[PDB]
């Protein structure tokens, strides 16, 4: 299935069966047949009937503001409903041991994906081992989240080595507004990935509001944040290195506005193009891989294909 | 001022118009007036009308961490706009799993369903001058059951006995229920009861989506690979007052009769429309509730029962 990006401003409405964007120039027609989700970077007006249409065609829509920051998602009514699996997803959260199992699995796979990302490029990863060891010794999920963060930070280091352009380095991790080039790209890519995983969760019986590594408070989607940790090297990080090495993205692609950096229309479309094609890549697609690990979680929640060992 | 409400607020918008951001507050622009909605105490917005909005308005709600839920004409839930981060939604899914996997807590909730279902059955029969005493044995069995599976069985059997008593109110025997089981016989009455029940199930479901409850976890019914359970549980309470009252009234006044059915056995489109309109009329019909000492619509009664479960789940006013 395909992911639709709208950078142009206009009005969203269903035409017959299709989505139409009416701009101040002309009409853009996008067919819904193959569409899994929509990402809106432009300024758009829409009505509820348009949302009802998206809901019936099972297409979520993600909204980004002009600075390129993710504001939120319209999540359609779930068409995949399973009492048992939802029950299992929740009892696996409220059970402290079961929750720890899943969370540790998430972290463990994140670390290995980081480590082979680095080894694939013939970079010595030899650190992160202390973070891996600190991860096994942890007694609770919260400490695990902090360890995962410090490991990612250290791994972002060992990345920058292999970026020539100095000033195009991560330095240290910046939010909320990215304070330089690298983080702007990394934050944007991560965002695209969060929404991607989110759209994919919608294609399963899982509820995106219950995560494991990231605590479930009901202030946000969690599960998509958890799963995204696995795929950050393969999608975002390879994209970042590939993009900055070929100099396809340059200083012309950032705007000094906003007390920090934004990614412009400019690099947004370029980023989106490369990012997307990164999702079609195959041994099965990257996007199918994300769905597969979601499936693997579901198999786990109901007792098939356990993580770790039977105790 | 008389009453006071403690917590944040759910804004229900039934009016059509345009949703817009002006001040640090938002407004609905219809023709004629502007309806101003202060956001300060609002945790979420539920839109039943036909509304226009843009991304700038969504950016505002996102900044205020206020999600907005969308519902269609009939009030069925289409979807929600969730901000990146939003105010605590009070979503009860974890509390629900917790009272399901604990057999004592599950029993307590299921026993509540059965208890009320039985009393509603008895009241319906006594209002119509029919003997309800046969049902007493099932009430006692329900009380002595220590397993939920046993409890669903007892409730079903009670229902079937109840249905046999309902048949004494039916003049035309072509329209008698005879026996209704888990696989109902093919005849006029069971075609109606099945149809009415399905409508009720959908009604309870859409109302649950307007709450903090998740419909996929039930209590009296096993939570299994079935799509929705909780709606089935709650519907057990309202089957007499909505479905059964409607069934009797329609077949005895011949509003529904043999001209409304086809063998390929199903209710034809005219028979469906007549039933649906009357059904939708039933949900608006008001009955006396002595506990509040007022009259409420049946839709409110269902709403209230859902809120009762909500309060039970969080420990406030446990059953």
């Amino acid at each position: 299935m395909e992911s639709v990006y709208l950078f142009s401003s206009g009005t969203l409405k269903r035409k017959a069966n299709t989505i139409c964007l009416e701009t101040e120039s002309g009409r853009k027609y996008i067919p819904v047949e193959n569409v899994m989700d929509i990402k809106v970077f432009g300024e758009v007006d829409l009505n509820k009937r348009f949302l009802e249409f998206l809901s019936q065609k099972r297409i979520p829509i993600h909204f980004f503001n002009r600075e390129g920051y993710y504001v939120g998602t319209f999540y359609p009514r779930e068409y995949l409903n399973s009492g048992f699996l939802i029950l299992k997803q929740a009892e696996h959260y409220i059970n402290q041991e079961k929750r720890m199992l899943i969370a540790r699995e998430i972290v463990s796979r994140s670390f290995q994906n980081m480590v082979d990302f680095l080894k694939k490029r013939k970079v010595r990863a030899d650190s992160l081992t202390r973070y891996k060891k600190k991860a096994e010794e942890a007694s609770n999920v919260s400490e695990l989240m902090g360890i995962e963060g410090n490991a990612r930070e250290e791994y972002y280091s060992m990345i920058d080595s292999l970026v020539s352009d100095e000033r195009f380095r991560i330095e240290k991790r910046t939010r909320r507004p990215p304070k330089n080039f690298a983080n702007t790209l990394i934050s944007f890519g991560n965002s695209l990935l969060y929404t991607t995983v989110l759209s994919l969760i919608y294609q399963t019986h899982l509820d995106p509001r219950i995560g494991y590594l990231h605590e479930t408070n009901f202030r946000r989607f969690s599960l998509n944040l958890d799963i995204a940790e696995l795929f950050k090297p393969a999608v975002v990080d390879r994209l970042f290195l590939n993009l900055v090495n070929t100099r396809q993205i340059n200083e012309k692609h950032f705007d000094e506005i906003s007390e920090g950096l934004m990614l412009n229309d400019e690099g947004k479309s370029l980023f989106v193009k490369n990012y997307e094609q990164a999702l079609r890549e195959t041994v099965v697609s990257m996007r199918s891989l994300i769905k597969m690990e979601l499936h693997k979680l579901e198999k786990h929640l109901i007792g098939e294909q356990v993580f770790g060992s039977e105790e």
